[PDB]
């Protein structure tokens, strides 16, 4: 009876910067393509939009909602129309059913996005505890040297420094430091700091900054409204 | 000499010289081990159009 | 008698990302290149699509 | 985002004193190590900002 209209154009640019930051980070090397994540909001979108045409298009009522683009007065973007019963009822359903439908992605988003975060914290969890195993391997192997040099040393009579200044070196040759310092690096061997892989500290740096870390998935829109809703004096249907 | 001899003595114990190939077996094993996919949260396809009214016509 | 539509494009470049970076970084030369696994998504695609179709023509 | 800038200093403060911690544990057991060699004196003349396999020469 009464066709009440609105007219929309794009998403909020910078509302998805956040989710983007997180997915690369999520994903990384693998390759989450900014691409992908246009694709994955446009669609929740796109396939809910158009489902909701369809409901309304098949019954036989005269609640008709339409899109296609068409004039504002100043901007050419999208025209959106429902067909009412009422003019007030036109223009309230329209603005309930554009709304309605940015509350059903956003949440398939913060669902998705819950997804996301759940797999990386299997993810973290299982490569933090794998690094520990690689790193105290390593170490056991440099605790093995430090007794190695300690036997080489008792035999080379070389008890004391043959050089002046420490440095780290190999079993081979450590002994010249002398036995003494060696034989304490065995006795107290299990108090020494634990040995950390280049890759295990970069872990432990990200999953901080994670659990810092603030991100929007309840706030973000797919259009905004050029016009919002009117009440109508157009009797077109 | 005399570290010679010890190490003569401790000669079994000695470390292991290892190719980049025993570095890059290690680096495999850790990697594929670690790894997780997805299995149902993969699409290969997206909807430009949902399923809509029947009243059309195709053969 | 009656008769629906779907329109389809693309499959979501993302999420197929990991498979196929994974598979070409430990592999090499050793299994699928970047574009063999192209050709095998999409040719298994393809046969399973056209296959339902032609199954569904052959009944009347 | 002045909430969350206080709490990242907050969390950051507490990495920060886990790290000061365990650095003075390394301290300890260097004493009792550069007696037991019997370095109970500087060998060196000289005082550097100086890392734990280089610090012995401190005394």
């Amino acid at each position: 009876k009464w066709t009440s209209t609105a007219i929309i154009t794009q998403p909020d640019v910078g509302q998805i910067a956040g989710y983007n930051n997180a997915m690369n980070v999520i994903y990384g090397q693998a390759a989450p393509k900014v691409s992908d994540l246009q694709e994955t909001l446009i669609g929740r979108f796109s396939s809910a939009f158009s489902a909701l045409a369809e409901t309304l298009d098949n019954q036989e009522e005269p609640e008709k909602l339409t899109i296609e683009p068409s004039v504002k007065n100043q901007q050419l973007p999208l025209t959106v129309s429902y067909v009412g019963q009422t003019a007030e009822g036109a223009q309230m359903k329209l603005a309930q059913y554009i709304q309605q439908v940015d509350d059903k992605v956003n949440q398939e988003l913060e669902r998705d996005l819950k997804d996301n975060i759940a797999l990386g914290r299997k993810n973290l969890q299982d490569s933090l505890r794998t690094q520990e195993v690689v790193a105290q391997e390593q170490k056991d192997l440099r605790i093995r040297q430090i007794e190695e040099a300690l036997r080489y040393a008792d035999e080379a009579k070389i008890t004391q420094p043959q050089i002046q200044q420490t440095q780290d070196v190999t079993q081979d040759t450590m002994f010249l430091l002398g036995s003494d310092a060696l034989k304490s690096m065995i006795q107290n061997e299990a108090t020494r700091p634990l040995a950390f892989s280049p890759a295990y500290y970069q872990t432990k740096q990200t999953l901080l900054d994670i659990k810092n870390l603030k991100v929007t998935a309840d706030t973000v829109h797919v259009y905004r409204y050029v016009m919002k809703p009117t009440l109508p004096v157009r009797r077109d249907s």
